[PDB]
């Protein structure tokens, strides 16, 4: 197909734009032709461009299997990834429309996007440094802190509740179909200055959401709606970076039609026929680094089976404070975990790291790294969480149902590790690791309800052997524990006829509490093996009480043991925690 060349430096608008020599100027001829791009078209843009005051916008075409749309960079690369700058201009501006109720949020309004994809299928975003900054707001991460009094640290926020909503990439579907085979892949998302409050705007770095074509406002229009849905397959973001954005990092998949799967909460099983037909299919999240997101990380919502692996997020949450978050209003929502499901079917969560989420200790009433929350099967496992403001997971009220937890660990989460806050049954965490410091505890305050702890490694990293608090509360039968071990306790829960306890955390493991207190500069994840592995503290030493010591677990969600953290493959007795004895 057509190759279109941009250069900010070196083009003109005059030109012809499908050969090199002879390139665009501007991103408003693209945007000219955009709606007429096809299979095998690319869009080239100049390392070292600049595009000020500009956007890219492509609305309902497509390519196809045999060839995408491509839009990407080209030159030099050591002249750096192009940039698209929409600075919020007017140009950028579009009316979301969900039409629909999509809960207590708004729900239609005016957003600037810098990228946006309306109904667009079959194309490949890459390589391209994508903003939408505002002058007047400045809260940078990398030097991000806590001061007595509001932006005294040469920093400035909007507070406005009506503040515009921003997108740097939106992905949109509205015509009732399936829009499909979508790529982000090595984008750099950063200075999204949006509105701090708005969860379900396109408000944030990346956001895929779904709307209606048209109000459901008959048996007519609902018969239709039915069976003609707006919704995403194969959509994979990778290899990107997202940082200083509001609201969100990433989010993919809420929808109007929630309307149809939501319907029916019942026990908070979530049909497979439902979530394939309604939700959103082969979505794959993979190799991304979210930094200083004001609020989450990264959100699959109404995902059927989506998988969420080697991302890094960091220090998210930022605006989820007494201090910016002060115009709630009647949504409320100041509130944020870092990488997690809503309403999704049997996600997998595998391979991440997770790192300070932030201030739990400022109105943050979240805080955690892991949250499942409402949705059925979630499978957390291999992910390590890192020094979060409140707890390493939670598994949130009635509708959250079915999770597993294993062979993950957790180092310095504050505050307690699990949080169980009147969830569902169904949870299974074993063959963890967590190593809990004197600003933590096992199980946070509020927690209540059902998990069964198995062969997990507890270790207390504290200066006397504490008498911990095992259980609170009963619902669905409380918390319940077999053949874990308890590092360093004066005690151990009442129900567990099958402990081991171990004096010495160096009797067990090789370096307890030596794994990263940061995501690497990079945003990639740590090294697991070779001269730079980074939890080789988790190994059992030799002649571990650790080693051979677990029970044959049998996962209650149906997913079969396969390796433990490091990848290495897990057979016979299992070894307690989240590392086997090599
Ligand atoms: C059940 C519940 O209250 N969950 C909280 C999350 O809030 C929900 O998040 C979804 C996201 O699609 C919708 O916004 C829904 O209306 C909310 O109730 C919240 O985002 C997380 C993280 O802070 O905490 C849960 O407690
Ligand atoms: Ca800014
Ligand atoms: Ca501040």
């Amino acid at each position: 197909g057509t190759t279109y060349y941009v250069s900010s430096a070196h083009g003109d608008d005059a030109n012809a734009g499908t050969s090199e020599n002879a390139p665009w100027k501007s991103l408003t001829k693209v945007n000219d032709i955009a709606s007429d791009l096809g299979p095998g078209d690319s869009v080239l843009l100049e390392y070292g461009s600049e595009f000020n005051d500009q956007y890219l916008h492509i609305k309902d075409t497509a390519g196809n299997a045999d060839a995408p749309i491509t839009i990407s960079a080209y030159g030099d690369a050591d002249e750096g990834k192009p940039v698209i700058a929409s600075n919020g201009v007017k140009g950028s501006q579009w009316e979301q429309d969900y039409r629909a109720n999509v809960g207590n949020h708004k729900n239609k309004g005016t957003v600037s996007t810098t990228l946006l994809l309306k109904d667009v299928s079959y194309i490949t975003v890459s390589n391209l440094e994508i903003t939408n900054d505002d002058a007047d707001v400045y809260d940078p991460i990398d030097t991000w802190k806590w001061t007595d009094t509001p932006d005294s640290d040469g920093t400035k926020l909007d507070r406005s509740a009506s503040r515009m909503d921003r997108t740097g990439v939106a992905g949109i579907a509205e015509n009732g179909a399936t829009m499909s085979n979508v790529t982000l892949d090595n984008l750099y998302i950063h200075d999204v200055d949006g509105n701090i409050y708005n969860k379900h705007m396109a408000n944030g770095g990346i956001y895929f959401m779904a709307h209606y074509p048209m109000e459901n406002t008959s048996a007519e229009t609902d018969v239709w709606l039915r069976e003609h849905v707006s919704r995403f397959d194969h959509v994979t973001i990778r290899n990107s970076t997202v940082k200083d954005v509001d609201r969100w990092g990433i989010a993919v998949g809420y929808t109007a039609y929630l309307n149809y799967i939501d319907a029916n909460y019942g026990d908070g099983s979530i049909d497979d026929a439902l979530i394939a037909k309604y939700g959103s299919t082969n979505v794959r999240i993979e190799n991304n680094y979210v930094k200083g997101a004001g609020g989450d990380a990264i959100t699959l919502m109404y995902c059927d089976r989506p998988v969420i692996e080697h991302n890094v997020g960091d220090s998210v949450s930022k605006h989820i404070n007494t201090q910016d978050y002060t115009q709630p209003g009647s949504y409320g929502g100041r509130v944020a975990a870092g990488i997690w499901p809503w309403r999704c079917k049997d996600p997998v969560f595998q391979y991440n790291e997770m790192y300070n989420n932030l201030n739990a200790e400022h109105g943050n009433g979240d805080g955690q790294a892991w949250d499942a929350d409402y949705g059925d099967g979630t499978l957390y496992q291999y992910n390590y969480s890192y020094g979060n403001s409140f707890a390493s997971l939670m598994i949130c009220n009635w509708y959250a149902v079915n999770t597993t937890f294993r062979y993950n660990i957790s180092q310095n989460d504050r505050q307690g590790v699990f949080d169980l806050p009147s969830n569902g049954p169904g949870n299974h965490i074993y063959n963890n690791t967590v190593y809990v410091d004197a600003d933590s505890q096992v199980l946070t305050k509020r927690s209540n309800s059902q998990s069964l702890f198995e062969n997990n490694i507890f270790i207390n990293a504290t200066n006397t052997k504490k008498t911990e608090t095992w259980n609170r509360g009963s619902q669905n039968g409380g918390q319940t524990y077999d053949n874990n071990m308890y590092v360093n306790y004066a005690n151990k829960p009442t129900s567990d006829a099958n402990a081991i306890e171990a004096d010495d955390v160096s009797a067990v493991l090789a370096g307890a509490g030596s794994a990263p207190t940061s995501a690497l500069k990079s945003g990639a994840e740590h090294a697991r093996t070779g001269e730079k592995a980074a939890f080789d503290g988790y190994r059992p030493v030799a002649g571990s009480k650790a080693i051979n010591a677990g029970k044959v677990v049998s996962d209650l969600n149906d997913y079969a043991v396969e390796n433990d953290f490091l990848g290495n493959a897990v057979k016979g007795r299992p070894d307690l925690g989240a590392v086997e004895a090599a």
